[PDB]
C-alpha cells in the first residue's frame, strides 16, 4: 500500500497516529477511507488539504495543536461519518464548516477552548455521538439539540455552565428529559445525567429550578 513516511497503511486505512507529525503528511493516498492523524504535533491545516479524499469515512485529528480550521476544509468529505477534533486549541469554527457533512454520525470536540456551540451542528440530524466536554461553554442555544433525534451519547461535563442565566433552562430541560444519553468519561462512556454541572456551585444542571434563574443575569 502506498503510504507516507511515518504512517502505516493497509487497504484504505492510513494510520499516522503517534508518529510526531508536525504537519499533515504530503501525498495521503486519495483512495483513503480511514485517516488517523491523532496524537501528533500538527499545528495547522493548510487550506484544501483534504479536498482529494472524497471517499473518506473517518477522520481523526485529536490530540494535536490546531487553533483554526480553514474555511471549507471538510467540504469534500461528503461520506464522512466520524470526525474527531478533540484535544486541540480550537476557539471559533467557520460558520459553514459542517454544511456538507450531513452523513456525520460521530462528532467529537472535547478539550478545546470553545465558548459557544459551533454553528451548523444543529443541522447534523444523523448524529449518534456528540462530545463537547471540557470546553468553556456556558449554555446551549434554545432548540439546538431538537433535531438530533438519533443521539445516544452526549458528553457535556467539564463546562462552566451558567446556571444563574435563564438561557440555561433549555439545557436543563434537555438533560432532564434525555437522561439516558448524557455521558461522563471514566476512561469509557458512562451514563450519568448529573455530570453536567453548574459553574461555581457544582450542582447538576438538570436539577436547576426555573425560579432560581433569571433573564437579567445573561451577560
Ligand atoms: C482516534 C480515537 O479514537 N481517539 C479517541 C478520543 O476521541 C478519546 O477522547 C475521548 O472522547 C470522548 C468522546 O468519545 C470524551 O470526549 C472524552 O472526554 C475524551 O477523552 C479526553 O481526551 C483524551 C485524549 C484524554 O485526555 C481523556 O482523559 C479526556 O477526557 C480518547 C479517550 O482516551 O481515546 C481516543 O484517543
Amino acid at each position: 500500500a502506498a503510504c507516507p513516511s511515518q504512517c502505516s497503511c493497509s487497504g484504505t486505512t492510513v494510520d499516522c497516529r503517534s508518529k510526531r507529525h508536525a504537519s499533515v503528511p504530503a501525498g495521503i493516498p486519495t483512495n483513503a477511507q480511514i485517516l488517523y492523524l491523532h496524537d501528533n504535533q500538527i499545528t495547522k491545516l493548510e487550506p484544501g488539504v483534504f479536498d482529494s479524499l472524497i471517499n473518506l469515512k473517518e477522520l481523526y485529528l485529536g490530540s494535536n495543536q490546531l487553533g483554526a480550521l480553514p474555511v471549507g476544509v471538510f467540504d469534500s468529505l461528503t461520506q464522512l461519518t466520524v470526525l474527531d477534533l478533540g484535544t486541540n486549541q480550537l476557539t471559533v469554527l467557520p460558520s459553514a464548516v459542517f454544511d456538507r457533512l450531513v452523513h456525520l454520525k460521530e462528532l467529537f470536540m472535547c478539550c478545546n477552548k470553545l465558548t459557544e456551540l459551533p454553528r451548523g451542528i444543529e443541522r447534523l440530524t444523523h448524529l449518534t455521538h456528540l462530545a463537547l466536554d471540557q470546553n468553556q461553554l456556558k449554555s446551549i442555544p434554545h432548540g439546538a439539540f431538537d433535531r438530533l433525534s438519533s443521539l445516544t451519547h452526549a458528553y457535556l461535563f467539564g463546562n462552566p455552565w451558567d446556571c444563574e442565566c435563564r438561557d440555561i433552562m433549555y439545557l436543563r430541560n434537555w438533560v432532564a428529559d434525555h437522561t439516558s444519553i448524557a455521558m461522563r468519561w471514566d476512561g469509557k462512556a458512562v451514563n450519568d445525567p448529573d455530570s453536567a454541572k453548574c459553574a461555581g456551585t457544582n450542582t447538576p444542571v438538570r436539577a436547576v429550578t426555573e425560579a432560581s434563574t433569571s433573564p437579567s443575569k445573561c451577560p
